[PDB]
C-alpha cells in the first residue's frame, strides 16, 4: 500500500483561486478554449466563461434556468422539486471555434443547444437529448465529440432501465443494442477518440453488472470498449446499430494479497510528446468491502488493440436448460474479422463500409460483443494501491526531471476535496504531498488538466464550487534539504536566488541547479530568543511539514526527554519547561528525523536561546 | 459498524492470571476437566495441568521433544530443523476419568499416545497419527472425540495436498473421498457433535476453493457439513467411506453494504441452559480487500437441518465440453435421502446401516454431496461487523440481566492479544469493553470459556503463554453512573455495600439493586487542593474510561476554553493555567459528556480546589 502523503498543505497556506456564483451548485462540467485561457464551467442551471489563468475573473455568464409549469410536471412524477427538478448540464463540449454543444437533464426532458460565444447566449435550437444527456442527475453518463458528432453513454430513458452507447450523427445514427450481451447494468466512467487505412476508433469505459462471472452478490466489472469512427451500421441486420462494439474486462488487481478492483471511476489519456502509444490511467474501488480503498491501474493502449484484434471472443451456452453461462468461443471465426473496423485488408475484398459487410460478419458482433480475454495493467500490477481513502478523479502530467528521467505525476481527487500528488518511485509510490482544495470537504466530482507553458494547472468541481491550483508549490520548500527530500520532478534549489524554484518554469540557469529524486540532500551545501521570569513556565514552539518525519528536542547536546515534572510535549512537537531555575537557561534545539531509503536524515527545525532572569 | 469498545483495560489496571513455561511455545491447546478447576494446556514439545481457578499454579508437566536424529530426518526434508521440525501438540482431547488422547506433528511424522492423568507420563502407545494429526504446524486441523472415538478434519499427508474428514473408529474407519465435489482445499476451523430413532450428528466447519462460484480469482466459501455418528460406510461402493457427508454455503453478509465474509475462523456451540435449539456463533473474515474486517454471524442449528433434511442438491454438469459447471439439481432423488441418517423411516424399511443402503441412494450422495440451498444466519444479517480488528477466536454466554432480558455475550480475541466483550443491544451492537490479554500483542489462537458457578473465566492461548480473565470487571465502576453506563448485563450497583457488584456471582439482594441496560443513570442516588505560587503553571490531573466520552473544563460555573496563552490541554483531558495571578484561584471542575440514545451524560470526573500564593 502506497504511504501516507508526505506534506499536507491546509487551504490557507497555499495560493489557491477559487470560483463560485452565489445560489449556483453542481459544478460538475469542466471544458477550457483552444487557447487554454478560458475555462468553460457546466453547473446546475448555469454555464460560465472564467478566465483560466485566475479563475475568479468571471467573463461570461448563461443561465438555463427551468420554469415553473416544468418542474411542477417533474414534482407530479414524484420526483423532488428543489432537487432533481433543475437543469444540470450534462454535456459541454466544443462545436466550433464561435460555439459549444450544451445538454442539461432540464426537469427530466434532456434537452440540448448551441452555446454562442460571442454572445453568451443560448440559439434556442431546442432539441430533444434523449439518448445524449441522462434525464436525473444521479444516472452515470459520457460523452466525446469527434468531428463535429457527439459520441455520448447514459440512459436512453427517465428510469434509468435503457442503457445507450451512441452516435448523434444526423447523416449516420448508430446506437448499441438493448440486449444484456451488449450493456448489462452499466455505470458509465468515460470516453475518449484514439486518433490513427486504419480507422480512428472511440473508446468507452464503464461497470456493468458481470455475465461471465458468478458469486455471493452480482458482481461488477470494469470495461474498455470501442467503437469505429467510420461505423454506417448494417444493412439488413444491425440497421441504425453498431458492427464494431467489442468489449473486455479491464483487470486492476494485486493477487498476493486478494485485492480486486472491479469499480472503475475515472480514466485519464496520457497523450505522451515522446511515446509514439497513449497509456490510459484508469482510477478504480473495490464493489466489496470497501472501507475505502483505491487503486490506481495504467493501460497501455497496444495491449487492449491486441485484444480487440486477436483475441478469442465469449460465446454464451445454455445450460440445464433455463441458465445461461459464458465461455471461451475456440470455433470458427468469420472473415473479415466482426467488431473490426474498414481496414486496408477489407477494402482489398471490396468492402468500404460497415453497410456492405457480409451477414456472416454481422450477426457473429451481434451475438459476441464479450472478448474472452481481460486488458490488464502495464507491469500487470496497479501503479498505486492506497488504504483510507475515495479517490475520486484522476490527471497524469509526463514530466522531465532534472536528470532527465520522465516521472508520470499523478494529480489524485479525494471525496473529501483534497488532492494527492503521487509518483511512483524506485518500485514503490511516493505521495509528494495533498493539498485541501475544498474548505468544505466537498468530493472532487471533476478534474481537468492544463500542462501547457504558462498556464499549468489542474482544475476541480466539486457541488460548491470551482479550484485552481498550480502542479507544485516549490517556493513553500524554505532550505535546500527540504526543497530536495520532497523529491518532487517539479522543485529543483536554485543556489544564486536562495529559493527551491519550480523546474521547467523559472528563468534559473539549468547546470546551476540541485536536484536529486533519491533524496539525499548531500548534495546541498550547508536563534529565537526568549526571556523568561524566575519560576516560570516556558513553550518553545517548533514545527516542519513531514507528515513522515518526527521531531525530538535537544538541550546542552543532549536529547532531552520530555517527561514530567520538569518537561512536557504540547501538541508532540513544542517544548514545556515547567519550573525555570538558573540552570535551565541556554540553547534549546528542535530536530526531525526522517527515513528516505535505508538512511536517517536529521534537521534542525528550530533553534532557541533560553534565558532565565532572577 | 460496530462502535469502538467503550472502555480499554490496559494489561497494568485489571486481575489477569498468567501461565508459561520458559522455553516452551506455541500454547494453542486447551481443555478443561470435568470438574472444571484443572485446564490442560498443549504447547509446543509438552503438555501442562494448571489450576483452572489460578492458571499461574503449575500442577504436572509432561513433555514429548522431538529427538537429533528426527530433526535432521525433517531438516534434510528441506524444512526449518528449529521451527517446524519439532512436536506441536494438535490433539488434545478427554478419553476417560485417567486418561486423555494427545497427539503431535512430531516433526511431519504425526503420532498420537494416552496421557495418563494419574501420573502425567505417556503410555507409549505410539500410534500413527497419519489422518488424525497434521504433518505441518501451519496445515489446519479440528478434532472432535465422540463415545471415545476421533472425529478429525486435517491434510492426509506432509505436503497438505490430501485433505481428510475421518473417524480412527477401529471398529468402523471411514474417511471422506479424495475428490473436489467433497472437500476442494479446505482450511479446518471447527467440529462438534450435535447430540439426539434419531441419531447424533458429527458438524464439520471449514473454508474452501467454491466450485459454484466463479471469478477474477479462486473464490473462497465457508462451509457447514454434518456426519451421523451411526455411519458405517457403503457395502459396495464407499467401502470404508462417509455415505452421510452432506456440505453447504454458510452465508455472512450485509448486501445492502456489499460486505461479503467469505472465510470461516472460528465456530462457537451455544448451549442454552433454556434454548432447546442450539445456536453457532460463527466468525468471519473476507477473502477479498481485508484491511480488517471481521462480522460474527449466528445460525440457528434447525435451519442447517432444514437445508440437510429437505434441501434440493448441486449437480455438477459438462459445459462445451471440457469445462464442469454445477447447478440446482431438479430431478428425481432416491429414498431413502441420500446423506441422510438411519432414522424410524429407514427402520421401518428394513434398512438397519449404511451397510444395507440401495447403491441408488450410495451412489447419488457419493456424486452429490453438495446442497443448492445457503444455510442462512438468523435474522438475515451479521450480529456484530467491526472494521480496523481482525478477530481471531470467538466464545458466548447466555446470560440474565437484573431485568430478566437475556443477553448473548460475545467474547472476541484479536490478533494482538485484545479481548472484545460485545452484546447486540436494541438493534444496535455495543462493544462494553476491551481488555489487552497479551503485554506482548501476540495473536490470541485459541479461546476457551467457563460459564459454571464460581469458576467463570475465560482462557486464551497464544504463542507466548496462556491468559485467565473474568466475564467482566464490575469493581473497575467507581460510581453508580459509572456502574448503569457500563451497560453490562453481568454488573449491578449495591447501595448497601458502595460497589458495583456482579450480579449473579455476589451475595447482595437482587430485589435491592440497580441495573439500566438503557444506560440512564438516572436510577441512582447522586476536592484534590492545591496552592501555587505566583506566575507558575498548574496542571490539574483529570481522566476517565470512555472511549466515547470527551471531557471539557469549567472555572468559576463557565466552560473554560483552553486556549492560549492562559489556558492548555496536555493530553486532550488535563487542564494547564499558565500564569497564576490573584484571579486565577477557585475551583475547577473537569466534565464529561457522553450520548446513550438521543440524550447527553454529563458526569463530574475531577473537582479541584486551587490557590495561588502571593
Ligand atoms: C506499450 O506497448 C507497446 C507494444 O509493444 C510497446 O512497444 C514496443 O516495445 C518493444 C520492447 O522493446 C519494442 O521492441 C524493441 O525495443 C528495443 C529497445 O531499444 C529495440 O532495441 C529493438 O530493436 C526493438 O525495437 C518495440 O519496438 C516497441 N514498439 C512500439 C510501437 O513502441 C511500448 O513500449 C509499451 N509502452 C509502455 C509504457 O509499456
Ligand atoms: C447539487 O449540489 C447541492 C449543493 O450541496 C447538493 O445538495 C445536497 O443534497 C443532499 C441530498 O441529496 C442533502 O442531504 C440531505 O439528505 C437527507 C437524507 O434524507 C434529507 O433528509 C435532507 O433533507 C437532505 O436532503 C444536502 O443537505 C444538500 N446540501 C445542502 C447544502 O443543502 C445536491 O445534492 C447536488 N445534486 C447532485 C445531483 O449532485
Ligand atoms: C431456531 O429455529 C427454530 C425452528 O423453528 C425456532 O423454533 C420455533 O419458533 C416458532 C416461532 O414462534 C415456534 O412457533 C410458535 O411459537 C409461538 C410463541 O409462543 C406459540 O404461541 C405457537 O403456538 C408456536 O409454538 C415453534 O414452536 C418453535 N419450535 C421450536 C422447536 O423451538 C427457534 O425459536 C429458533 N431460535 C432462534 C434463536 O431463532
Ligand atoms: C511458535 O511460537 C514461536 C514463538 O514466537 C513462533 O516464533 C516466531 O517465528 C517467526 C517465523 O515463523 C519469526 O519471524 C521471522 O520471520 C522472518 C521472515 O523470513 C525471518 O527472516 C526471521 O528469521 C524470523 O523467522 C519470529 O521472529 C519468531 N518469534 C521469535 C520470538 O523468535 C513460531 O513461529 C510459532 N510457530 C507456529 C507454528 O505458530
Ligand atoms: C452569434 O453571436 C453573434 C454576437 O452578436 C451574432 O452576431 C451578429 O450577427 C449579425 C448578422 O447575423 C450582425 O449583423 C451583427 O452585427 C452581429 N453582432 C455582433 C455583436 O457581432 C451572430 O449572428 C450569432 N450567430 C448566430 C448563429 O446566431
Ligand atoms: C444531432 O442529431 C440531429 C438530428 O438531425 C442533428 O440535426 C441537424 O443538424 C444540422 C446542422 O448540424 C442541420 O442542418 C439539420 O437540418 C438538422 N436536422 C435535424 C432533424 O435536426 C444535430 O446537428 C446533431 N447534433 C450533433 C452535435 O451531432
Ligand atoms: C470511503 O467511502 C465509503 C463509501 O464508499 C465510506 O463508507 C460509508 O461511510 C458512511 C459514514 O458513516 C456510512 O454511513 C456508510 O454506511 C458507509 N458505507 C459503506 C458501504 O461502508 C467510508 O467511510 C469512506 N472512508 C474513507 C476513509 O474515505
Ligand atoms: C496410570 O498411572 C498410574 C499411576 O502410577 C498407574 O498406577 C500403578 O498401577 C499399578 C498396577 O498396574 C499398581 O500396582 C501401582 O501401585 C499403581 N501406582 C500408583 C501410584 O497408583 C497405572 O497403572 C497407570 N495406568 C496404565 C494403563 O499404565
Ligand atoms: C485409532 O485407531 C486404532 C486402530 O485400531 C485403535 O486401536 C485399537 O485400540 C484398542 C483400544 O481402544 C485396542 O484394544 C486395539 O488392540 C487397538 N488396535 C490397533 C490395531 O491399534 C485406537 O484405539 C483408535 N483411537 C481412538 C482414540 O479412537
Ligand atoms: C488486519 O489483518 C491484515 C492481514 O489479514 C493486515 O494486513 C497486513 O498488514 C501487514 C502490516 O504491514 C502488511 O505487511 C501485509 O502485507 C498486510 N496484508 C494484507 C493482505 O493486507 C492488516 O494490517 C490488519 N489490520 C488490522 C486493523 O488489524
Ligand atoms: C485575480 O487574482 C489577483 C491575485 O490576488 C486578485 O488580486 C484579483 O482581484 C483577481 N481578479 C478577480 C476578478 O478576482
Ligand atoms: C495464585 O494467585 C495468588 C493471587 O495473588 C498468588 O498470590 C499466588 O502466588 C498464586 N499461586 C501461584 C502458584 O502462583
Amino acid at each position: 500500500f502506497a504511504p501516507i502523503p508526505r506534506i499536507t498543505w491546509e487551504h490557507r497556506e497555499v495560493h489557491l483561486v477559487q470560483f463560485h456564483e452565489p445560489d449556483i451548485y453542481n459544478y460538475s462540467a469542466l471544458l477550457l478554449s483552444e487557447d487554454k485561457d478560458t475555462l468553460y464551467i457546466g453547473a446546475r442551471e448555469a454555464v460560465f466563461a472564467v478566465n483560466a489563468l485566475n479563475i475568479s475573473e468571471k467573463q461570461h455568464e448563461v443561465y438555463w434556468k427551468v420554469s415553473e409549469d416544468k418542474k411542477a410536471k417533474c414534482a407530479e412524477k414524484g420526483k423532488s422539486k428543489q432537487t432533481e427538478c433543475l437543469n444540470y448540464i450534462r454535456v459541454l463540449q466544443p462545436l466550433s471555434a464561435t460555439s459549444l454543444y450544451v445538454c442539461g437533464t432540464n426537469a427530466f426532458q434532456p434537452a440540448c443547444d448551441h452555446l454562442n460565444l460571442t454572445s453568451f447566449k443560448f440559439l434556442g435550437k431546442n432539441e430533444d437529448g434523449k439518448g445524449r444527456c441522462p434525464f436525473d442527475p444521479a444516472h452515470s453518463y459520457t460523452s466525446v465529440m469527434v468531428d463535429g458528432e457527439l459520441y455520448s453513454g447514459t440512459s436512453y430513458n427517465f428510469l434509468g432501465s435503457e442503457p445507450i452507447i451512441s452516435r448523434n450523427s444526423s447523416h449516420s445514427p448508430l446506437r448499441t443494442e438493448y440486449a444484456i450481451p451488449w450493456l448489462n447494468e452499466p455505470s458509465f466512467v468515460f470516453a475518449d477518440v484514439i486518433r490513427k487505412g486504419e480507422d480512428d476508433r472511440v473508446y468507452f469505459f464503464f461497470t456493468e453488472v458481470s455475465v461471465e462471472y458468478e458469486f455471493v452478490f452480482r458482481v461488477l466489472i470494469p470495461r474498455i470498449a470501442r467503437v469505429c469512427k467510420g461505423d454506417q451500421g448494417g444493412l439488413r441486420t444491425l440497421q441504425k446499430k453498431w458492427t464494431s462494439f467489442l468489449k473486455a474486462r479491464l483487470i486492476c488487481s494485486r493477487p498476493d494479497s486478494g485485492l480486486v478492483f472491479n469499480v472503475l471511476r475515472d480514466v485519464f489519456v496520457l497523450r505522451s510528446p515522446g511515446l509514439k502509444v497513449p497509456v490510459f490511467y484508469a482510477l478504480f474501488t473495490p464493489q466489496l468491502n470497501n472501507v475505502g480503498l483505491s487503486a490506481v491501474c495504467a493501460y497501455n493502449l497496444s495491449t487492449a488493440e491486441e485484444v480487440f484484434s486477436h483475441g478469442k471472443y465469449m460465446q454464451s451456452t445454455t445450460v440445464e436448460q433455463s441458465h445461461t453461462k459464458w465461455v471461451r468461443y475456440n470455433g470458427p471465426v468469420p472473415k473479415p474479422r466482426p467488431g473490426a473496423c474498414i481496414d486496408s485488408e477489407a477494402r482489398a475484398a471490396n468492402y468500404t463500409s460497415s453497410l456492405n459487410l457480409p451477414d456472416k460478419t454481422l450477426q457473429f458482433v451481434k451475438d459476441h460483443p464479450l472478448m474472452d480475454d481481460s486488458v490488464t495493467p502495464i507491469d500487470n500490477r496497479p501503479r498505486l494501491i492506497k488504504k483510507d481513502v475515495n479517490y475520486t478523479q484522476i490527471v497524469v502530467d509526463r514530466t522531465q526531471a532534472l536528470d532527465g528521467t520522465v516521472y508520470d505525476v499523478m494529480f489524485v481527487s479525494t471525496d473529501r476535496g483534497a488532492l494527492h500528488k503521487a509518483i511512483s518511485l524506485e518500485h514503490a509510490v511516493h505521495i509528494i504531498e495533498e493539498t485541501q482544495l475544498f474548505q468544505d470537504f466537498e468530493p472532487v466530482q471533476t478534474l481537468l488538466l492544463s500542462s501547457k507553458k504558462g498556464n499549468r494547472f489542474v482544475y476541480a468541481g466539486s457541488n460548491s464550487g470551482v479550484v485552481q491550483a498550480p502542479l507544485a508549490f516549490c517556493g513553500k520548500h524554505g532550505t535546500c534539504e527540504d526543497c530536495v527530500l520532497a523529491r518532487d520532478p517539479y522543485c529543483a534549489w536554485s543556489p544564486p536566488t536562495a529559493t527551491c524554484v519550480a523546474l521547467h518554469q523559472t528563468e534559473s540557469p539549468s547546470r546551476g541547479l540541485i536536484q536529486e529524486m533519491s533524496g539525499d540532500a548531500s548534495v546541498c551545501p550547508d536563534y529565537r530568543q526568549h526571556f523568561f521570569k524566575h519560576g516560570g513556565t516556558a513553550e518553545l514552539k517548533c514545527s516542519q511539514k513531514s507528515n513522515l518525519a518526527r521531531v525530538f528536542w535537544k538541550f546542552q547536546n543532549g536529547v532531552l526527554k520530555a517527561e514530567s515534572p520538569k518537561y512536557g510535549l504540547m501538541g508532540r512537537k513544542n517544548l514545556l519547561i515547567f519550573n525555570l531555575s538558573e540552570g535551565d537557561s541556554g540553547v534549546y534545539q528542535c530536530l526531525s528525523e526522517e527515513r528516505v531509503k535505508n538512511k536517517t536524515v536529521f534537521q534542525v527545525v528550530a533553534k532557541h536561546v533560553l534565558e532565565v532572569k532572577v
